[PDB]
């Protein structure tokens, strides 16, 4: 598992800010999109791009206020996120596209596809943001963690003034240990306790049980759009995983049309770091078989 990033910056104003992308792979088909989430960046894909690459263009953005994008003093809440995706895909001139999604990115992401699904060709998907209708719906073992996280005096101490997110529950999203070198490319961007602002702010805008009500809403029809597309689809899981629990995706698997599903054995959140072959392998092979009409 390479912990290398050997990608070029690419960057393109968005919004009097400015954003980074990783660009590679032919330039003349249909692009695939990858959207990391919380609290990654184009490096959580690192190692599934080199799959994709010989066939297809790949691009793939740090959210604004994450890795080598601009941090302005936002509250960076989803609908600024929203505003800045938006702004980006437009920017780069993107027609058609294939959506590679994880994390708050799938929010991201399916969230721009319930509003131009005329040009989704695709969507892969895994550790997705879905309504967590009660907190017995979340992972035990993460339960207390992300009931301090969703509050303003000690989830800011955790998460800003600490590092938490980043020393504690990112390393326990992975189910081999991290390297220290691959530790250090996810601290790079948050060095300044200042700049957290994200990693807290995500956590708060998690829809579980009920509130932030504006994301639940906005969650539940996305869900509810992907329900009733025809979209391809294709959805990672991982044992137990922590977003989706494997009976969720058995559900979803079944429940979501024309929707191919693959495990990819022992995996929490970050299912990229522990088997990046297996979802590289399986996003490229899958891509080959939307062209079979
Ligand atoms: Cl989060």
């Amino acid at each position: 598992i390479g912990t290398g990033f050997p990608f070029d910056p690419h960057y393109v104003e968005v919004l009097g800010e400015r954003m980074h992308y990783v660009d590679v792979g032919p330039r003349d088909g249909t692009p695939v999109l990858f959207l990391h989430g919380n609290p990654t960046s184009s490096y959580v894909w690192r190692n599934i791009i080199p799959h994709v690459a010989p066939t297809h263009r790949c691009i793939a953005p740090d959210l604004i206020g994450m890795g080598k994008s601009d941090k302005p003093d936002l509250g960076y809440f989803f609908d600024d996120h929203v505003r800045f995706m938006d702004a980006f895909i437009e920017a780069l001139g993107l027609e058609e596209v294939v959506l590679v999604i994880h994390d708050w990115g799938s929010a991201l992401g399916f969230h721009w596809a319930k509003r131009n699904p005329e040009r989704v060709k695709g969507i892969a998907f895994m550790e997705f943001i879905r309504p967590i209708p009660t907190w017995d719906e979340w992972p035990e073992f993460a339960r207390e963690t992300f009931q301090a996280f969703r509050t303003t005096d000690v989830g800011r101490k955790l998460i800003i003034d600490q590092n938490v997110f980043i020393e504690g529950t990112l390393p326990m999203g992975v189910v081999r240990p991290l390297t220290e070198v691959e530790m250090d490319h996810y601290r790079e961007p948050f060095l300044n306790p200042v700049d957290r602002e994200p990693l807290w702010r995500f956590p708060n805008e998690l829809p579980i049980a009920g509130e932030p009500a504006n994301i639940v809403a906005l969650v539940e029809e996305y869900m509810d759009w992907l329900h009733q597309s025809p979209v391809p689809k294709l959805l990672f899981w991982g044992t137990p995983g922590v977003l989706i629990p494997p009976a969720e995706a058995a559900r979803l698997a079944k429940s979501l049309p024309n929707c191919k599903a693959v495990d990819i054995g022992p995996g929490l959140n970050l299912l990229q770091e522990d088997n990046p072959d297996l979802i590289g392998s399986e996003i490229a092979r899958w891509l080959s078989t939307l062209e079979i009409s």
